[PDB]
């Protein structure tokens, strides 16, 4: 028994070990004799890919045949991570490939190392499409995820000196085995241009043309035989134009200048929660939208009725037959674009097909912090994409009609509500169109759903109340434990058995053996296994040793103000402090982990990494701290890294302000792990504990009326500098080149920041988040009591899978239901 | 019996059958019913590419195990043309394919059109390179091809209002099944920095960093289980420096300017017999010598020494385990880059390295026209490569002392031996580093490495007669007949066996059947059928009807001044003008087909493009001419199409003015493929003469010493226009209108030039070429001695194989001895 990673076997071994000979010497063209690990683990990608093109073409097949409402997922954004383990772990071919590669005298492991993540993601929201696609599947729905296939992905993060490097991710630069070009179906998409009103019709005329080519990624479900489809665009110039616009400038520069058209593709934006308004950033916006579009009323013409129904291209039934998820306000310009296919090409009087746009489209909201917001210049719409600029002013136009028949007089609502913002340059506002363009818009969080509705979109909520809905966040149980984390799915699936990775609620059954001596042995023993791994990899490929005896205290998401990196570096060098101050004393020992990525541009939280490494310069050095305090920065924090720290970890930091965080799922993540949190009533941390009890979780803080309060009052942050002593103290050793030196005022910046412009009030929190602490180390002292309270948090983590999630977008908003039915097998076939 | 494309047996139709299913499947993910002919013949090519990964990988282990003189074929172009009926051809594979895909349902030769050109070529220097590739294969050399991969090949030419449009050749759009990436085995190229002298060595810092990645493709040899390499190499950003050389511009700008490096394999200089002296040109030359540079040494350094022999690196058996053959000068910076390497590097001594250097290199030659020849700018190579510059001083610096010693006194010769050129702005000369560095150079016909003695390279002769060689041409039998014309490979077979496909000098025995009656009806039969089907490709891909039962008169190669098509044309006008003149009069009927790319930039070679299709309009438009006369310019002239035409020549023109084609070798596919010449004693015209004997050939004009005597005397083309009538009467045809009515004056430039400024007097020959063109159309009116003429052709051209030519580099400068050895099976295994 090795875990529960499927049967390794007999006729199915031998299998494997045949077709990754095949491939080795047919697909790699290498003999054993010359093949290194990184041709091991290709000939193992492509015999585990053979085991789903099978299930895939018939999943693909049978939406045709019985063909379904069809759900589109539009982001920018998928963070993917590695595929070859998740693959195995859904086709139950773990421990098979386990045990055939053994044979073959290869360590699975080492081989799984070898794969480039997908980075197509900056972090939440990327990440919550990828569990969103494995939930999709995992409950049967016809579902696509559509994007853009970004040749480099989220910069690979190094420090240099403390500071962040960031160097370009070339995850390509080897191959990837799991997708499969499509240049068959290349569409085109179009850009500036004009626009000729002519007779019975606006037309786009003039335009300059990409060519949007797909590349397919399937997506498999947990056990069932359903494999999806995630379709991801590369933009390519035409061979015409693109050389054929004529008369001199050189025929070798219009051969270079068709990567003017292919840098649509090239590269994601490394921003999280923040928002450029760069002209390419637009480009890979509307050229996603263009593409989708047309696959999307392609299969609509096929379906039943590019055959018969009523028999006349009646788009009535297009939101009968198609759903589109807006993923944030990035693919917002899908309703613009498809008003514009549907009156201009389709022929559709306005009212008919505004009516069919916003039955069929729907918008999550990720953020209400301001400078997320897109809001996009008026003369970049103008040039770039002139019809679309028009269908906005037009829906504009008629929504506030409606909004002044309904609050009549009321004219400085009016303005508020208008998609079109006055000012010194006149912008469009991407979330109004949204919401004035779908048919629900929801939160991903109760409280964050809640503060939209009465802060943020307020007018919006009072006009049309019953859009707004909240659907909380949710991670899936097969990445994100069973996948990361066998040794805690064994000892769970050892009690209650194997259904709980399909249906999550039943971790509540584990709540029976909170008082189980055994059981409560060996949840501690496989947290001390992870810690333990995780320990050994850090010397591996990183290190200079630390302790896995002590609390492992850590905090990885993308730097931010409000996520409040420096509200825990605050903390970390009181504890440094204090054992400087009273030495022989002892403590509980702490490893902290601070990891994750700032944005390029982002200069306060490039300096807050240079402040992490800097307390780590100082306490990792001194001879009296010891073992007792280590700091250690996480270097290049992404999808396969968490999953080797949130296994590993004993305490979770969710420490956003209150009211800025609007969810967070790295909250989730460490709450099946056996990590327990401490945090700030923010985001989903409310739900969860509300799930787990108040009792089993360490909340302290702000709450949001408090947030408020203080911001009627006025922060001075000089108050509670003079109060406090211990913070007082940490400042001055701030300003005074304690952690920096030879260049004692690099530091001037937090500092003037946190006394003049704390935006998220970093020290309102400090006392409560330091006595907190107080209280954790006090329970980890008690390893029974610390294992009883953290079984409370894992058999109560279930509401938070993203299949709960996805049945209630399915129910709520897509009107669709799930099915766990497996799929009639892979068995062969050719017709 | 369909032809001798070998056996199509039992237990292998069902093998191929099987594959060609898997790989739909499991590669192409497609399943019968939504499966185009594309996704047929990629199912095709990767059954095919599987029966030679076996005898690739066991070639090249035997090479590694044995370790013999490895021959390196540097050259900037391959014009490979489509692979699949080739491998198919040389595996003995071709009639189980066609039988397979026949039970499946499907054509095999609907599905071979559908493969592109691999065009990585301008026309005959890299067409030979292809030929080259393949009889160094067939006659067991333990060969490399070495060249870029070019992303876009030559242009694909459209002609539009009669002119020529250039569009981008993405021959990869689709995929290459053929290539086999290596990214694993990249080396980085340097460029620009500068040179430090320090104490025991010069080096060369600050340099750019290029990465070159290589992709292999197999070159199979005719049935003998040898499967060799063509390595290409990829241009790649580094993902540091480009990226972290910091401090402000911009990430996505530095990531978007990754295709600054990766433009230097972006796309082919389309430019044949003419050189451009442009930055990027250079860089692909620097790139493609040092990225195959290391790739060789590598080699050396394990072969046996890198386990034994002296053990030392002793470089002096370098010459002896390595041969690199320079096709042209535009590899020829490998000289200054193996020098540096040696001395900076290796640490040689300069007299043992330029010993070891020049034992290991050879040129060839390939025109006498002065602006083909590369003379790059001292400013460009000094910026650009500052240590190869240093090099080049010295070595002229040495060479023109033993110019010096050996000629005392004369000061002219040195200045003119130098490789570096005073003047307006100063230059080196590629051509004279190749002579200097080299111990063999070569010309490619017998002629024109007499004019290299005589004229252009005579000092370089008298200093070292020794180096200068002769190694005419040649064409590969396999796809120049067997693979373009099975029927007529059939009717020879039937008659004297297959061993002439591998020994082309058999076809002397056919020969005896020149007064064979059934011969003489199966050879003029297999003309009819050839003629019949591109005549119906025609009006397929391409028409407007032609006649089949008309002489097929066709000259199809790059549009040149010196190549004549005027002169074509010339003729053509006067045939019309005479039917015009006696319209009852019958005449042989022709079409003639003239067909080739002219470079971009060519103004004159763009400007008789629309010549030759304004001789059209009017021709085929005049209902006086009737059948009798058709003028066709044939579009995209490339390897598959040529392939097409050539099986169905009556006549192949062979124009040049004496003592400027070095070669050719179209002329030489027409020689097996029964056409009989028109020609100059210029080039292989010779030769091929020689060979069936000057009766069985038809030669006009004016010999190299006419072209001179005209010279010494000064060519007036007003005497031609005043003597002949005929002459004078196209010509004011031209300067009227008459071919091009509403824009009169358009051909002014055509007649200004061949009146005052003909550089390749076409007016000489016209008289001698019109009455030669009598002859010609005398003997088409008597099939049986037109056919006996053709068997004398056929029987005398295997002097014209690539075996033979290769089997004399071989032996006269590689020091190599062929073999036509099956190596061992393809035999499974697995070490
Ligand atoms: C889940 C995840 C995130 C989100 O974490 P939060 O705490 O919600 O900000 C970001 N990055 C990675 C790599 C993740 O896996
Ligand atoms: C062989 C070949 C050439 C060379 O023809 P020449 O008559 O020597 O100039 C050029 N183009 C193509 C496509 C060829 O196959
Ligand atoms: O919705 C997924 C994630 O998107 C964004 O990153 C939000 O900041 C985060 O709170 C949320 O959980
Ligand atoms: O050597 C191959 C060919 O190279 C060049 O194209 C020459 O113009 C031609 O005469 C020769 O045959």
């Amino acid at each position: 028994q090795i875990s529960v990673r499927g049967l390794a076997g007999v006729e199915n071994v031998t299998e494997l070990k045949k077709n990754f000979n095949r491939h080795l010497h047919f697909t790699l063209v290498k003999d054993r004799n010359v093949a290194t690990p990184r041709d091991y683990y290709f000939a193992l990608a492509h015999t585990v890919r053979d085991h789903l093109v099978g299930r895939w073409i018939r999943t693909q097949q049978h939406y045709y045949e019985k063909d379904p409402k069809r759900i589109y997922y539009l982001s920018l954004e998928f963070y993917m991570g590695r595929t070859l383990q998740n693959t195995m772990v859904n086709l139950a071919l773990e421990n098979a490939c386990d045990e055939a590669t053994y044979q073959l005298g290869l360590d699975m492991e080492e081989l799984e190392e070898i794969e480039e993540d997908a980075g197509l993601g900056n972090g939440g929201l990327g990440r919550l499409a990828a569990c969103f696609l494995d939930s999709m599947a995992t409950l049967g729905l016809a579902a696509y995820g559509y994007g853009i296939r970004y040749e480099f992905g989220i910069f690979n993060q190094k420090i240099c000196g403390g500071w962040q490097m960031e160097e370009a991710d070339d995850w390509l630069r080897y191959g990837n085995p799991w997708e499969k070009a499509r240049p068959e179906f290349t569409l085109p998409v179009h850009f500036y241009g004009r626009v000729e009103h002519t007779s019975q019709g606006a037309k786009w005329v003039d335009t300059q043309v990409v060519l949007a080519m797909p590349y397919d990624t399937p997506v498999p479900g947990y056990r069932n035989n359903v494999v999806n489809t995630m379709r991801l665009w590369s933009a390519k110039a035409p061979n015409d134009f693109n050389l054929k616009d004529f008369n001199v400038g050189g025929y070798i520069q219009a051969v270079l200048d068709r990567n003017l058209a292919e840098n649509i593709s090239r590269v994601l934006y490394p921003n999280d929660n923040f928002f450029e308004g760069k002209e390419l950033r637009l480009k890979q916006e509307y050229f996603v939208v263009a593409a989708t579009l047309q696959d999307i009323i392609r299969r609509f013409k096929s379906s039943k009725f590019g055959c018969r129904d009523p028999v006349r291209t009646n788009f009535d039934a297009f939101p009968d037959k198609v759903a589109i998820q807006l993923n944030d306000t990035h693919p917002s310009l899908a309703i613009p674009e498809l008003m514009r296919v549907l009156v201009d090409l389709e022929r559709l009087d306005w009212d008919k097909a505004w009516e069919v746009t916003v039955k069929t489209c729907a918008y999550t909201n990720h953020t209400v912090i301001p400078e997320a917001l897109e809001r996009w210049p008026v003369h970049l719409l103008e040039t770039l994409l002139p019809r679309h600029l028009q269908i906005i002013y037009e829906i504009n136009q008629r929504f506030l009609n409606r909004v002044a028949a309904a609050f009549p007089g009321d004219v400085d609502r009016l303005r508020r509500m208008s998609l079109v913002e006055e000012g010194a340059v006149k912008r469009i506002n991407m979330a109004h169109l949204c919401i004035a363009g779908s048919h629900a818009v929801n939160g991903v969080a109760r409280i964050h759903s809640e503060i939209l509705k009465k802060t943020i979109f307020k007018d919006f909520y009072e006009l049309e109340p019953h859009k707004f809905q909240n659907k909380t966040n949710g991670i899936t149980p097969r990445r994100w434990l069973v996948l990361c984390n066998p040794g805690l799915a064994e000892i769970i699936a050892e009690r209650i058995g194997e259904e709980y990775i399909s249906d999550l609620d039943q971790l509540r059954k584990l709540l029976s053996y909170v008082d189980d001596e055994a059981f409560i042995r060996d949840v501690a023993k496989v947290k001390q296994e992870n810690k333990l791994k995780f320990a050994a990899y850090l010397e591996r490929e990183y290190k200079v040793h630390i302790n896995p005896n002590s609390l492992f205290d850590v905090q990885v998401k993308r730097i931010h103000e409000y996520k409040r990196q420096l509200l825990n570096c605050l903390h970390v060098i009181t504890l440094y402090n204090r054992i400087k101050k009273e030495p022989n004393k002892f403590v509980v020992p702490r490893t902290v982990m601070i990891g994750g990525k700032a944005a390029p541009g982002y200069h306060m939280a490039k300096m807050i990494i240079k402040l992490i490494t800097a307390i780590g310069d100082v306490v990792n050095h001194d001879p009296v701290v010891g073992d007792r305090l280590r700091v250690i920065f996480l270097e290049n924090y992404r999808v396969s890294l968490a999953e080797k720290v949130i296994p590993a970890a004993d305490l979770s930091e969710q420490i956003s302000t209150a009211g800025t965080e609007a969810s967070g799922t790295g909250n989730m993540k460490f709450m099946l792990n056996g990590a327990l949190t401490i945090g700030t009533m923010d985001g989903a941390n409310v739900e969860m504990a509300e799930e787990a009890g108040e009792e089993n979780f360490f909340i302290f803080g702000m709450r949001v009326e408090d947030v408020d309060r203080l911001d009627q009052r006025g922060y001075n942050a000089q108050e509670y500098y003079d109060r406090i002593p211990e913070l007082r103290q940490i400042i001055e050793q701030l300003s005074s080149g304690f952690f920096s030196p030879k260049q004692p005022d690099l530091f001037k910046d937090i500092v003037n920041m946190l006394m003049h412009h704390d935006r998220f009030k970093v020290f309102a929190d400090y006392e409560e988040y330091v006595k907190c602490q107080e209280r954790v180390s006090a329970l980890y002292k008690n390893p029974r009591e610390w294992t009883r309270m953290v079984i409370r948090n894992i058999a109560t983590s279930g509401k938070f899978s993203s299949d709960r999630t996805i049945a209630q977008y399915a129910r709520e908003i897509w009107g669709v239901e799930p099915s766990r039915q497996r799929l009639p097998a892979p068995d062969e076939k050719i017709p």
